[PDB]
């Protein structure tokens, strides 16, 4: 029908109350209730977060940080980025330098999409480049027709979500994971941006390289793009200084310094960087007066608000869990869970969220199994982030069917792509992005966090 | 010049390096920086705001019931502007009283008054007045009722934002800064506001009607305008009996946050009559997120850190042993010479970066010298919006300024009349019927 998502929201009310008894039982039908509608996303995804500190208190259940600096010095760059047009002509000046095509224009494709969703959402690189895309294939066609078409479009698609990986602020999974942490572990200093790029770099680009050969494999064995980047016309003011201020902002994170009173972090880089861009005269003259590179009204566009609303809400239910009754029950419920060996429940945690993320939302799957899987690995007697770490990378992996995620919807909105295809293809992308993080957990990440001790910073 | 705020920007961060020397003069450089960008407005008011964050680290120093009825007031507030509902408000008040020249001008004044209530100020008049103008046009000696008209439009729309802490964004902003600092006080919400601000503005509204009325000046023309936007329809109807039901249940687990969320969260699920297959709901969530006020909290954020920078650089001990005979006056007399100050600044600056330097000024004076802070706190904030007179205070004057009319010795002779008595008005309430509704008289037990 059409009124679907009213009457499944006002059905849902009325049989589960089981409230007509004790406490834990009504803080289980807010839990179900809030679970529902975030998984069928019934509400858009923050009605809901602010749900809990409405049913929570009619029941008798009673309850700024330096990721928020740096969450506003990258959406600062963002908009410039993504306003004045520099993610178009840092798109096709990856291809036709890497644009040999024998099969090297489906690996510039990938991955000007994997550097350009670094930084900018996946949603927007996957609707920027595949009219780029589409036309190149076309005009380059038009001088096995269509398998090109459906492989441009999941070689699109696949690379921009693996490239929303590899940084913090590169994806709301990732700014949701990192929001928890810092709150519920603030005596933590190991996760910012750079050490979260140092182990996350090596496993995306194995993936992307990987998934390069499997597509490649699986659908197949000159003036036509130098005409695109002259009708972007040539470079103009507003987009030189927003790529000095790239190249400034990006080498000094990864170059850390020496003086040490209380501002050598990334906050101050993201703040002291990002904050040019209200101060500097776009040569944009106002008609007596000027206008900057970006106002505020932009920037209050592109900024995510409704983040903290979401963990605000998970925390706050986590809250009415804890102090109702329920986690008690549960907890002497499940008691055998804690005699299993520490690797398998890595295995179990990632291959559930990897199998419930491809018919869910990326952040409803994450806000969901954080406070599952935090008191779980503080019980164990195992580091909070051996657990953490694989279960937000699993997350991610949205590649079949596309009701996942946006990036692979807005490809699917063009004629091609049967959905058997983006399953088959989809399959092997999430076996090797499970088997490449699988293999990190165990490889490379251990030395870096130390995550075979338990920490100082976990009860 | 063109370039001149950020040759200003620029050029300030230059002269006023004293830091030097000591701690105590580096908090007094990031003092003064940012009260300028906020007395100037050279950067967007919000971007000041993260500049404590920025400078007091690398110096050396170191560190929501009203969250969830701004949410409820702001979906509510948007879908009465988005479908259009106060078009319909504003030319249902007028034409009731329509059919003379004055009671013509007190229509005009009552609709925004009451429109500004729930919407914002620059909103309100933004909207009446081109109905305002095609009215006067139409009607019609006839150069005196345009600034009439505006300067009317213009001063209701402030005055009518008070009333509620949720009217305007000076009054948002006080409510923050007091369930902040004080997190044991219980007796300032929605309903206790509006009792004691809705008789100083009723009275303060009529005055000024026949203020104005007596400076400037001694049907089927009306009706075509309301005629002219249709019939109602139903997202209107909707919006119109959940704003009663909402009113109604403000006024009398049971808080204003509970209705404001079991009420405003209805907007997101109540199915509007445009089908997209599908259906679409009365508001969306980009709307309401234009809508929000997202940069209240930064500058509230903002001010708490700068205010607490000064604690630790012991600049504050500086100037509190310095200013040692301050505590020796009368407390009305705190009280008339900084609501005075606070509606002086305000005609040249801007009504949130006012409030939001001189709270921090304000709020440890009533505990130093053992008086209430709601005494000292309440003709403050209300006397910040008292901004009536040249075009530079407020966007509401200065959307009427943009038309033809309105000299600024116009606007600066009105204005003074009406200041005058929005202060006579605001220190009559405080002694008399403010008084037994907060205890004022007596030191709280919220305070240390
Ligand atoms: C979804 C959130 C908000 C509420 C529900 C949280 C549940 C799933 C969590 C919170 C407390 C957790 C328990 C905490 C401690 C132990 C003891 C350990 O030896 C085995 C696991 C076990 C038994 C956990 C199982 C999962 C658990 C019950
Ligand atoms: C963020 C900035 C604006 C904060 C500035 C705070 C200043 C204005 C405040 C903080 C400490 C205050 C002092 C605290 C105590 C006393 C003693 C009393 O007998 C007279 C007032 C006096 C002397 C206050 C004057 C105002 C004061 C100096
Ligand atoms: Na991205
Ligand atoms: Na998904
Ligand atoms: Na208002
Ligand atoms: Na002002």
């Amino acid at each position: 029908r059409r009124f679907l998502f009213v009457v499944f929201t006002v059905l849902v009310l009325l049989p589960l109350p089981i409230v007509l008894h004790t406490k834990e039982a009504e803080c289980a039908y807010t839990l179900f209730v809030v679970a529902t509608f975030w998984l069928t996303e019934a509400l858009p995804l923050s009605v809901t977060a602010l749900l809990p500190s409405l049913m929570l208190p009619m029941f008798g259940i009673m309850p700024f940080k330096d990721f928020h600096l740096l969450l506003i010095g990258v959406i600062c760059l963002a908009t410039s980025i993504e306003k004045w047009n520099l993610h178009k002509r840092i798109a096709l000046k990856m291809v036709m330098m890497v644009g040999v095509n024998p099969a090297w224009l489906t690996l510039g494709f990938m991955s000007s999409t994997a550097f350009l969703s670094m930084w900018l959402s996946n949603t927007s690189t996957a609707a920027m480049v595949m009219p780029i895309a589409e036309a190149v294939v076309q005009q380059i066609i038009n001088a096995k027709g269509h398998v090109t078409r459906k492989l441009t479009c999941l070689c699109i698609a696949y690379s921009s979500t693996i490239g929303g990986l590899t940084t913090i602020t590169g994806t709301s999974t990732n700014l949701i994971f990192a929001e928890y942490f810092n709150t519920r572990y603030p005596d933590c200093r190991c996760l910012n941006f750079g050490s979260w790029f140092t182990f996350s770099f090596p496993a995306a680009l194995i993936i992307l390289l990987l998934s390069w050969i499997w597509l490649q494999w699986l659908f197949l064995g000159a003036e036509v793009i130098k005409q695109e980047y002259q009708k972007l016309g040539p470079i103009r003011y507003q987009e030189i200084v927003t790529l000095v201020l790239f190249i400034i902002m990006a080498l000094l994170w990864f170059s850390r310094f020496s003086e040490y009173p209380g501002f050598a972090t990334d906050s101050t880089v993201a703040l002291l960087i990002g904050l040019l861009f209200f101060l500097i005269p776009a040569k944009t003259l106002t008609k007596f007066d000027y206008s900057p590179l970006i106002t505020w009204k932009e920037f209050q566009s592109f900024m995510p608000w409704d983040i903290a609303i979401l963990v605000g809400g998970g925390f706050a239910l986590a809250d009415g869990c804890e102090e109702s009754g329920l986690s008690k029950w549960i907890g002497n419920k499940l008691s055998p869970l804690g005699s299993l060996p520490a690797w398998l429940i890595i295995l179990i945690s990632s291959l559930m969220v990897t199998s419930l993320t491809e018919v869910a939302s990326n952040p409803a799957t994450i806000t969901l199994f954080l406070p599952i899987l935090s008191p779980l690995a503080e019980a164990i007697h195992v580091n909070p982030l051996y657990i953490l770490i694989p279960s937000t990378l699993c997350t991610s992996f949205a590649f079949l069917l596309p009701v996942a995620n946006p990036p692979n919807a807005i490809v699917f909105s063009y004629g091609h792509l049967k959905v058997i295809d983006m399953v088959k293809a989809g399959l092997g992308v999430n076996i090797v992005g499970v088997a490449v993080v699988m293999l990190g957990i165990c490889t490379w990440i251990v030395p870096m966090f130390d995550l075979y001790t338990y920490p100082s910073w976990a009860p």
